[PDB]
């Protein structure tokens, strides 16, 4: 059914589609302990993405509050559901701020989500506040970048790459379009082994504030 695609697509937003195996450790675990450090139960938190509601939901409790957003109603709908303490808004990130955010916050956290909200830092960030970020590939320039142009200063950053790889021809065909590579049989027939074919998962990770 296409009700299913939908779902699909849209509670897969944040991830990459294909099957895969990891030969070494999740290459976003040292985020989930950057975040984990960063939350007390005086912590106000901004989640810049949410989805639906899959960090909202773990980290959130660990929070003095919890906001989030992301575009999608329906999406917003199980995320609400999924994460009752949470405060969750529907925002394209762009124009003015929603009504009700409540600014100002001590973290603001985005898993492989939106990165302009850097742009709005000095609207939303408490004194002090930190701004933690994982993206999907080596390096993501434009988040150092965005940051340098609000005077907010890096201080971690981790370029993780952990090898994995696609078990099937057609693992590796979805990848190639989520890429803009198109697969080649050609690749696979000459290099695919019986794990299947090989490739970097790799993550960028910065935590920031402004010193
Ligand atoms: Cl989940």
């Amino acid at each position: 059914r296409e009700s299913y695609d939908r779902l699909a697509r849209e509670l897969g937003g944040y991830r990459h589609p294909w099957a895969r195996v990891l030969s070494g450790p999740d290459p976003e675990l040292t985020f989930d302990l950057w975040l984990s450090r960063l939350l007390t139960p005086q912590t106000r938190v901004l989640e810049a993405g949410c989805g639906h509601g899959p960090d909202a939901a773990r980290f959130g409790p660990q929070a003095a509050r919890w906001a989030a957003y992301d575009f999608s109603p329906e999406l917003l709908k199980l995320a609400r559901a999924n994460a009752p303490h949470a405060d969750v808004y529907e925002w394209n990130g762009k124009g003015e701020l929603p009504a009700g955010l409540g600014a100002p916050f001590g973290l603001i956290v985005s898993r492989r989500g939106p990165t302009s909200v850097i742009l709005r830092l000095p609207e939303l960030a408490a004194p002090d506040a930190h701004f933690l970020y994982v993206g999907p590939r080596l390096n993501v320039p434009e988040v150092p970048e965005r940051l340098a142009a609000v005077g907010w200063d890096i201080v971690a950053e981790d370029h993780v790459s952990v090898l994995a790889h696609a078990p099937t021809w057609e693992d590796w065909q979805m990848r190639g379009e989520f890429m803009g590579k198109l697969a080649r049989r050609a690749d696979w027939d000459a290099e695919a082994t019986v794990r299947g074919m090989p490739y970097r998962e790799e993550r960028h990770l910065v935590l920031a504030r402004q010193l």
